[PDB]
This record gives C-alpha cells, sequence and structure tokens, in this order.
C-alpha cells in the first residue's frame, strides 16, 4: 500500500471547506458576513487546517475533535491576507485572479471583515465540542501567541521595516519564522487536541519549523541557488524522520515533500 497525496488533500479539502462554510451563517449585518465568507470561501489549497486534521489523526484524534481548531487557523490565515491587502500594506488589486476584499466591499468593511475572522477564531476553538477545556485552553494560547507580536504580526511588521536591498540573513528569518509560527501552531494545536504528551508537542514543532523554512526556501529559488535546493533538503529530511509513528505519519511526510 502507498499514499497519494493528490486524493487525501481532495478528501480533506471538501471535508474542511463544507466546516468552513457552516461556520459563517449570514445573519443581522449581511455585509459583514458577505465580506468574511468571500475571502474565506475563496478557494485555495487549505494546507493550515490541513496540517491540523492530520496532526491530530496521526496521534489518534478525529476530524471532529480538531475541525473547529482547523476552521480557526484557516480563518486567521484568511483575514492576515484581507489586512495585508489593504492600500496602507501591501495594496493589492487582486489575489488567484479574483478582487481582493476591500475592492469589492471597502477598506472599511474590510478591516472590519478580519477582525470578525480573528476574534470568531478564538470563539470557534473554544466551542470545540468533544474536547477536554484544558487542552482548547492550551491551543488557544498557542494560537495567541502564534499569530501576535511573538509571530505573525511579529513577522509582518519586521517585513515592513525591511521592505532595503542590504537586508540581512537573519532578518530574512525573522520575517520568514513569523508564517512559520502559523505553520507550527496547526500541527501543535492537533498534537494538543489528541491528547499528545510535550514531548511529542516538540516533534511535531521542529518538524513544523524545519518545513516552514524548506517552502520559503523553494519559493525564493523560483533568499537564494545550488546551496540553496541543499539546505531545504537537508531540512525536509530531518523533518521527515518521525518514523516512530510509521504508517501513520504519511499524510505528514507526503505534505513535507512539497518542494
Amino acid at each position: 500500500q502507498g499514499f497519494s497525496l493528490a486524493q487525501y488533500l481532495q478528501e480533506q479539502k471538501t471535508i474542511v471547506e463544507t466546516a468552513l462554510d457552516q461556520s459563517l451563517v449570514i445573519t443581522e449585518p449581511v455585509t459583514i458576513y458577505e465580506a468574511m465568507r468571500y475571502s474565506l470561501l475563496a478557494g485555495g489549497k487549505r494546507l493550515r487546517p490541513i496540517l491540523c486534521l492530520a496532526a491530530c489523526e496521526m496521534l489518534g484524534g478525529t476530524a471532529a475533535m480538531a475541525m473547529n481548531t482547523a476552521c480557526a487557523l484557516e480563518m486567521i490565515h484568511t483575514m492576515s491576507l484581507i489586512h495585508d491587502d489593504l492600500p496602507a500594506m501591501d495594496n493589492d488589486d487582486l489575489r488567484r485572479g479574483k478582487p481582493t476584499n476591500h475592492k469589492v466591499y471597502g477598506e472599511d468593511i474590510a478591516i472590519l471583515a478580519g477582525d470578525a475572522l480573528l476574534s470568531y477564531a478564538f470563539e470557534y476553538v473554544a466551542r470545540t465540542p468533544d474536547v477536554p477545556a484544558e487542552r482548547l485552553l492550551q491551543v488557544i494560547v498557542r494560537l495567541g501567541q502564534a499569530v501576535g507580536a511573538e509571530g505573525l504580526v511579529g513577522g509582518q511588521v519586521v517585513d515592513l521595516e525591511s521592505e532595503t536591498d542590504v537586508a540581512v540573513e537573519t532578518l530574512n528569518f525573522i520575517h520568514t519564522h513569523k508564517t512559520g509560527a502559523l505553520l507550527e501552531v496547526c500541527v501543535t494545536a492537533g498534537a494538543i487536541l489528541a491528547g499528545a504528551k510535550p514531548e511529542e508537542v516538540q516533534l511535531l514543532s521542529r518538524y513544523a519549523q524545519n518545513i516552514g523554512l524548506a517552502f520559503q526556501i523553494v519559493d525564493d529559488i523560483l533568499s537564494l541557488e545550488k546551496s540553496q535546493a541543499e539546505a531545504q533538503k537537508l531540512v525536509a529530511e530531518a523533518i521527515a524522520s518521525l518514523e516512530p509513528y510509521g504508517e501513520k505519519a504519511n499524510p505528514l511526510k507526503a505534505l513535507a515533500e512539497y518542494i
């Protein structure tokens, strides 16, 4: 028996997208929900929710334990894009060929749509049905650290301050460490939801950190080249050593080999 990532991604992406859709039921001021759904339901790879389910499932958890957190992660990812596209930031006029949130609804609504998604992410983790509350709190804490000044937002800030040819290699590492912070918390949250012991959470953390780095190397070899691609390989190789789980680890090993 051999493992097809394309099938897995297809199966998972389907279940994730119905969950995303169900999470935002349209009421009161319909424009806010519309603006949220517009960015959240515009398709994509959905790697972040999938990493979460992967990690949870590998450790013995179920889709039902991780699904809310998985949607939460995608909501956070979405709102970072909504905010990043704003004129005051990257000033993007379209994304995946479709116009960006603010171009459809206005900068004001876009800002609020992002805010709504960010807070809803936490609300949603906390409404997770069948999981001890202690685990959910840990996810919420880690999610907080990943998204804020010590993570995603932190990275975006350093990124903006460097947006300079003389930029150091360590300034490149802090910038890309924060997109890894989102990525790390995907597998970390999954593990915690499953009831993983701290050593496992660290195992996954380091796996996530390594993958995160590798992604930005190859995206740079489109930050680079013959030795750049060597590093990306050493790192994905170290990661793909979570052999202790054997067959259960196929999705994560597969997913890693995005080179």
